[PDB]
């Protein structure tokens, strides 16, 4: 081995190697980490204490990878569906709110973060995917998936094109999928049937050979990612995009006048994008539990807190009770709220982490045509 051999260094230079007194946490880089060092700042200012905000690329495997040897961050940000995985190997700590505490949160988000009866996790703000597009190259959006085609061949016919949008990741692409009866496990009495996959069938299907006609008739690209997308729409080449509240702030300083609006359907269905909860989970090996407490309940999860993240990029739906009822006038958090009811909040059993990567790779190779639909979904299925 080269993982056993330090299950010997780690009693000898025993025990752990987390900072005590001071707090690290990690978020994706797309959401508002700067705005959240500010929060950090204040904790300092007020409690001494030291908050370091960091957001390294693919932090939610190297989180796994990096605290089985008693590493990493003290506080971990990511969607709820990778935390029954990390609580299952015994890298999450339970968390304890008084009842004070959870009344200032929406029950359903206490519900994401809830993993064999026990709360893993505090949850911030409920993520959903809508539709963005440029109103004025596109002053209604279509309402149906299949008229894209059409509007794809008018715009290119003026050098710009109807939508782009991360095909690399599955999340942006499971909207269409789950649309006609595309699932990740069946639910039913209590529990996820790990064992009853839904990503074979008819509904699925159909929603991804969709998208594969759509690169094959050359209404989109299938080396699209998250960046080349987004540069797209902010720069007014493209008339549409798919993508969640973090994305709004960057185009409000692009020159682009946007909508955020319903999905389009697909054979008649909504699209049904799966809904994560950001949520923020303490590492079992940190020293800092009750700093990091401290710092989430009393700092974080406060108007202040939730609006100096929000500000740098929004959350979406936020947890809190207080600040929601602010944010809700907002016509994007009702088109975010619209798309979420429509969709399904994401399950977060450890067996998450190799469905994505099933149909990551299913999606890819689909969309590449280094397999058919058929071929790609059926592998997607298996275990
Ligand atoms: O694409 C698979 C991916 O989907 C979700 O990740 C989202 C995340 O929830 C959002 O907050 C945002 O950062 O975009 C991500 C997709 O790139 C799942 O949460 C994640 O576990 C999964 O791998």
């Amino acid at each position: 081995t080269q993982e056993q051999l330090e299950d010997a260094r780690r009693l000898k230079a025993g025990s752990g190697k987390i900072e005590e007194g001071k707090l690290v946490i990690w978020i994706n880089g797309d959401k508002g980490y700067n705005g959240l060092a500010e929060v950090g700042k204040k904790f300092e200012k007020d409690t001494g204490i030291k908050v370091t905000v960091e957001h390294p690329d693919k932090l939610e495997e190297k989180f796994p990878q990096v605290a089985a040897t008693g590493d990493g961050p003290d506080i971990i940000f990511w969607a709820h569906d990778r935390f029954g995985g990390y609580a299952q190997s015994g890298l999450l700590a339970e968390i304890t709110p008084d009842k004070a505490f959870q009344d200032k949160l929406y029950p359903f988000t206490w519900d994401a973060v809830r993993y064999n009866g026990k709360l893993i996790a505090y949850p911030i703000a409920v993520e959903a995917l809508s539709l963005i597009y440029n109103k004025d190259l596109l002053p209604n959006p279509p309402k149906t998936w299949e008229e894209i085609p059409a509007l794809d061949k008018e715009l290119k016919a003026k050098g710009k094109s109807a939508l782009m949008f991360n095909l690399q990741e599955p999340y942006f692409t499971w909207p269409l999928i789950a649309a006609d009866g595309g699932y990740a496990f069946k639910y039913e009495n209590g529990k996820y049937d790990i064992k009853d996959v839904g990503v074979d069938n008819a509904g699925a299907k159909a929603g991804l050979t969709f998208l594969v006609d759509l690169i094959k008739n050359k209404h989109m690209n299938a080396d699209t990612d998250y960046s080349i997308a987004e540069a797209a729409f902010n720069k007014g080449e493209t008339a549409m995009t798919i993508n969640g509240p973090w994305a709004w702030s960057n185009i409000d300083t692009s020159k682009v006048n946007y909508g955020v609006t319903v999905l389009p359907t697909f054979k008649g269905q909504p699209s049904k994008p799966f809904v994560g909860v950001l949520s923020a989970g303490i590492n079992a090996a940190s020293p800092n539990k009750e700093l990091a407490k401290e710092f989430l309940e009393n700092y974080l999860l406060t108007d202040e807190g939730l609006e100096a993240v929000n500000k740098d990029k929004p959350l979406g739906a936020v947890a809190l009770k207080s600040y929601e009822e602010e944010l809700a006038k907002d016509p994007r958090i009702a088109a975010t709220m619209e798309n979420a009811q429509k969709g399904e909040i994401m399950p977060n059993i450890p067996q998450m982490s190799a469905f994505w990567y099933a149909v990551r790779t299913a999606v890819i190779n689909a969309a590449s045509g280094r397999q058919t639909v058929d071929e790609a979904l059926k592998d997607a299925q298996t275990n």
